[PDB]
């Protein structure tokens, strides 16, 4: 049976590579999610990948992972990583390790991103290096 | 005649007695919804009873009780008690009462939930029983 | 095509006018969409309105008016308007312009509502004159 | 042999419907121990009644508690539940169970209220029933 | 003799437009002032305009405003907004309805700007249309 | 009957002269009552003067005072004026007005004793006179 | 010629009195100058009596008091009390002793009001006996 | 001839050793007051030593102390070492030099134990040597 | 006719040297006049040298130079440093460079000195050297 | 040709595996090198690995690295990375790229490690993979 | 063979009875090691005593006592005492004890000295008896 | 002998001018080193110019500079001087005078650099005439 893991993205990461191309980067959520369909090959796991801008869609997405007996999640909870104690709740309420992604680095940004629920309940996290963090994650999340 | 009385659940709620149970605890969140329906007939209510992982679910539940002229809420909103000021606002714009409900005694874990917008808006509040909490609310909520 | 303009009602506002009002005050969230779609025929654009006890249909809103190329979005997004990183970062992910509406002044009412996520990302502001709020930011919006 | 309760009432609850009874509610401290003394009658415990301005008391109360093997302590602390952490170390260091009581809920009143020593110590907490929060107390207690 | 709408000016504002014009952008104080002079003849007010770096100023002009029985003030205090407890009290005092006016969005800026206390005190706010701030103010301030 | 006010004195005030007095000023707490009693007789009252280190002594006082139909009670609560939410219900709760008393400015010392839980509750406060602070009390009370 | 004692009232206490007078009640700041020249008299003392709605005239008006050798200053700085580093620099510089006055007990209002700069730097405070706290502190002044 | 030494031990002290001794530990109050009589014998001095869990109690013997002109107080002020301003003016006011005494290391405990209202006032401090640390205490204050 | 220097002086800066002189030093704010006017001859640039009580007038004054393209203003705001939020957009507003000037060490004194809205917006501070920091502050203003 | 990639840890890391290994984990610092020095040939780059207790050798290390022209800094400052503003100002004047590394996850711990100094100047993070952490930092740190 | 003690000294402590003897005292640094050689030959222990201005040589010398089974470390970290994160990890990373040691009484000082981050991994503290406070500290480490 | 004056450069210093000069500006710490010799020679003052990246080596030179009874000493901490209590006590110990130095006005900057432990302890401040900063702090620093 092949471990299947979980990539959640959050709220507006589904707008990645829009607003300005020219100026703001052409990559889009799709195309990452076309990478990291291609680096499951590669690694022999089947990958679920969701985007919703709601919380409580997250949540569901996490106990879903948990009564699939997933392998893993890797989650980019985006703006709602800064204020959802839910998410937190459910990432330790399960047994499925959650490992925290961000395509730019949230310490380099504005301080009310310094704070992580995710990070605070997460196995780890990996911050800062775009399509890359999940490209690290998805290798990290294979050799657990 | 029969009084109704919305008994609703907030996120991971769903998860009560699954991780590890021979360590974590047995009981269930349908254990304490069978327990409640009992309780129902003994005091002559009607009990709807509800869990949601979304905030906005548990609003309009709220608005729904309203629109219903149901007697009482006992609220248990997990996680979105220490965030929702939209929680809040729902209890304080309708007239039923609301009790609200822990499981645990959330003055005795971490400081971040020892804020309580619901507290703030609600009744009254019963927590640290487990199941009991309910029970009690129940009991106090007929005799409103 | 008349230029479009949403404008997206946040948590509690359907209850606008319900609860006894002869106290809390007769108009209700209908009476104001009546008063808009009125405005906007004087005006010669189209008002999309709607509500949502979701933060998550806030900003599926938001993005859903960037696709169709609207003109602008009026946004009172209630109680959210104090907790929501994730309508911050869906106004600014947007090159739609939104204007913030409230119809009290939240800076006279508690501490925990000066704090604006909208505000902080939006054009601009206007709080404190009821309905007129919202026609004087649909006036605006038309000019902008 | 039966279980003997302790309710220990802390500064100012002597004074409990006297001001204005006509405006601020006729009950008194005395009527909830009559209520409570008639309750005990039905669930077959007696119950310890007592009464200080004095935090010094309280504490005293709390190990005479643990000393006697008292079953349980229901404790409004009144003020002195946002300054003790004397009764917060008292709590902890017996083995009785304790029960915070309120009549009011104090995170509907001044934020300096809702700091608690006393539950961040106890068991669980009933407020803002009036009297109705003793008597679910007292149920609790002797289910314990 | 007609309604009477002051409009009062605090520090800084006076060097609209003058500082690198091809840069910071080109419309004065003066400009502003002439285009709500002729707002005012279609409104069928008058209008009475100041411009103060003195808080003492603006709280003389207040006051004089409900000596005259004035129907409004428009009132952009600009740094003070941030610091005047004495503003936030001239304005409570008085009888007259403030409408509080940025030019900018002051939650767009420094969180010291966040704070203020006109808007704590005032019936309403207008913020971030530029010279359309007091347009929309002077209309909303007729219709009164 | 004449009527009786209240002088209570908290903590440490019963030392008052004693430590090195050619250094921190020869008057003594007795000297303030026989001042105060000399007073009490040109202004036709009685004055019933007391101290303690005693958090509740005040408490159990501030309430008999109000048993008794005092007139008025003054309260130098000393060190308890900064950390006694017991004192400030106590105050809140009677109807005798107390008039809080400091022999030095307190805000002119270590902002600590900034707070004044008296202050918050009580009519009025007369501070920084040493005794003169007492008699000036005593003269306001009289009139009241 | 006798002791000259400046009083000196900061920023909208002008308007004591006037806003709907069967409301928020009927003594005028002119009528408390009245009563005070009246008391000078008994006292054998010239009051200088002044009002201002700046900042800067409070601080003029300081330093004119130690060039003139005044015996005393009775300083009611209203919202300017909360602000000013200015006007307590200006107390501390000069050698005159400044008595604080407030008609209301400023610890009875908003937190905003509990931190007086003036109480910081003054001999004393007297506040909360309206028109009487300026009879007190013009009384204590003489006797200095 | 014989110096006398205070030795005052605060609320909760008295049950050192009594909850489940075969996991909280077996040594007892009076075992240390045994030990410190021995060590007194051995230092030439005579010891008082008592406990209360009363707030006053505690100043009442800081000021009885400096009355009977003992050398020294060994204060172990437990839970209120963390809340009594009043403590510290005792301290601060009476000549006898006081060493705090903590069995355990407050600082490696709850951050509201890291605050010390003794140790700001006191000459000197010994911390987490169980009773080892009232022996040093004794010794060092026996050398004073 | 010569680069323009402007030097203003902010509030109680006019009463340096008069406070018992033979206690707190004998230079006045003339003599430190007198002694720049010299320096500004050696260094061939014409100084204005003002000093106000009122936050109004230095902004006015900063203003002023710019309207009269000053090459510098030397800026002792003294009390209002800590406050003026209107100080500092003036200073960010004019083109003229700003040099902070402190004749004590305000990091040496109190914590609320610490704040500098002037140093927030200036090119640079001298503080700590009296006089001396003026005459260094004239030096480098004139090498701008 | 070979690109160079230093590799930095900071204090108390030379520890690893050394305190009772047979309950807090077997694994050195060292295995992680020699784990390290593999992957570097399998990647084709060489990798300079050091430790110091030091801050400044960190920063002497980073500037070093610069001026070697190396593509890399891998940086793992343990306790340095919650207070080194030092190390913070290191990386941002340098063009080398840095990634944060950490064995645990700090978001995980004790509040005051979730402030990253590093995180707020670095590209990018990868935590809580114990030496993972590591051999994940050094892939992406090769395809830089 | 003989149990060696480390005695550990930060910086500045080396400048001890060097600034005006004859008025902050005569007792230096190389005093206190002559006299701790001394007791430590009473003691049967040997005593290697140390001093830094270096952060980083501290945790060298924290981990040199574990390398070489010490049996204990008298830890007078200076001003790292406030600032070391680095110093609280070495402590709680070695098994050998730590007593924190201080000259002065660190809480009776200025509030940043209230932060102890050795007191937080500490056996225990002696604090406030000049060289008496590590003459204490080497009979406890003797008697571990 | 002429007077010597230490001028010390803590951390990253040594970087000046380096990274892209063409962006950061052009001047090196030599160049200023070069700038203040020949400075120093018109003053007839030997200067003695370090820079080191360790925290340490600005304390042992603030020591070595009493030691040599220098005249003073010009100090730039870097970012040390927002974190350093040490070398806030090594100003304070010695009786040598200290003048801090800043190239840029860290007021200007991100508010973690607002807080100065140096200024805190020195005799005076010059900050944000980059080289200037140094070459003002030298005249002043000769005249003392």
């Amino acid at each position: 049976k092949k471990p299947t893991i979980f990539i959640l993205n959050g709220p507006n990461l589904n707008l990645l590579g829009l607003r300005e191309p020219t100026i703001y980067g052409h990559q889009t959520l799709e195309d990452i999610a076309n990478k990291l369909k291609l680096q499951a090959e590669k690694l022999d796991v089947t990958v679920e990948i969701r985007q919703s801008n709601h919380e409580g869609a997250l949540i569901d997405w996490l106990q879903e992972a948990q009564a699939v007996k997933a392998k893993a999640v890797i989650l980019n909870a985006a703006a709602y990583t800064h204020t959802s104690v839910a998410i937190y709740d459910a990432i330790r309420a399960i047994t499925v390790p959650v490992i925290e992604v961000h395509l730019s680095n949230p310490h380099a940004r504005e301080a009310f991103r310094h704070k992580s629920y995710v990070g605070e309940a997460a196995l780890g996290t990996i911050s800062g290096f775009g399509a890359e963090s999940y490209s690290l994650a998805l290798d990290a999340a294979a050799k657990l």
